[PDB]
């Protein structure tokens, strides 16, 4: 079991936060919120770095470049913006969804970023002319996650359409489709380290570890809240090999990622856990909440 305890409670946020991300340098945390702002803070500290602003309506989700100069940010503005970090400067603003955009990440190479909407579709975007170089027509309802695989060659989406497709980057076809028997929305997904299996969640409080080559179900992990939102789920590899999760129970859960027991809960949000994130070198634990609460907490074992 893993023995993760609070550490820092980070505030400035004047609206929900929607997600969080350690840069892959392990030095900071980025946050974007409806409050239409991304901040930077120490990963390790949680010290307030600076804030990124531009987006005319609020962000539901950032993602950093492969080299931590880079942001991607996901707005209700129907855009995503690209930052260079260290600058502030909004570098390319990527406009042709038609709707909300929810979720994007950078491929590993990070030339290219991807991207998923309540118009349905999933968009590949150029890094350095900002213009989007494909539209999948992905889904029959918003696609609430996007996510590229270790080499960038794959790209798995999620939606409220219940499914979980797995695309060919460079053509944009569909090279899989994925659904159990019960067809819940779902809310999220992104592929294991090792880019071998997708975890994946849906709004009927489950977790699912899926080997998407096989099409097969190999874990599931529960007990936690998670009907209503789209929370993020990771992997934590620094130390035990654990599933993360928020829940709309306030809390931060882990399980044992091969016996899917759940090992430690973490308290003290008091609003629905909408994202956490795990640091790449170090038993460290980003959880951040939603309107009543507002902050983010950085968890340490």
């Amino acid at each position: 079991k893993p023995n993760y305890a609070l550490k820092f409670t980070l505030a400035g946020h004047t609206k929900a936060v929607s997600s969080v991300k350690f840069s892959p340098n392990g030095e900071w945390l980025a946050s974007s919120s409806a409050d239409k702002l991304i901040k930077i803070w120490g990963a390790y500290d949680g010290k307030f770095e600076k804030t990124i602003s531009g987006h005319k309506l609020g962000i539901s989700d950032v993602a950093w470049s492969s080299d931590s100069n880079l942001l991607v940010s996901a707005s209700d503005d129907k855009t995503l913006k690209i930052w260079d970090v260290s600058s502030g400067k909004c570098l390319k603003t990527l406009k042709g969804h038609s709707n909300y955009v929810f979720c994007c990440n950078f491929n590993p190479q990070s030339n290219l970023i991807v991207s998923g909407s309540f118009d349905e579709s999933v968009r590949i975007w150029d890094v350095k002319t900002g213009k989007c170089l494909k539209t999948l027509p992905a889904h029959s309802d918003p696609v609430s996650a996007v996510h590229f695989n270790r080499d960038g060659s794959l790209i798995v989406s999620s939606s409220y359409d219940g499914l979980c497709r797995i695309w060919d980057t460079a053509s944009g076809q569909c090279l899989k489709t994925l659904i159990d028997d019960d067809n819940p929305p779902v809310s999220f997904v992104k592929f294991s380290p090792n880019g071998k299996y997708i975890l994946a969640a849906t709004l009927d409080n489950t977790l699912k570890l899926w080997d998407y080559s096989k099409g097969k179900c190999l874990k599931t992990y529960t007990g936690h809240k998670n009907e209503k939102y789209c929370i993020f789920a990771n992997f934590s590899v620094t130390g035990g090999k654990w599933i993360v999760s928020g829940s709309e129970d306030n809390l931060v859960y882990i399980w044992n990622l091969q016996t899917k027991e759940i090992v430690q809960k973490l308290q003290g949000h008091t609003d629905v856990v909408i994202s956490t994130a795990c640091h790449p070198t170090e038993n460290i634990i980003a959880s951040a909440a939603l309107e009543n609460d507002k902050t983010i907490k950085l968890w340490k074992s």
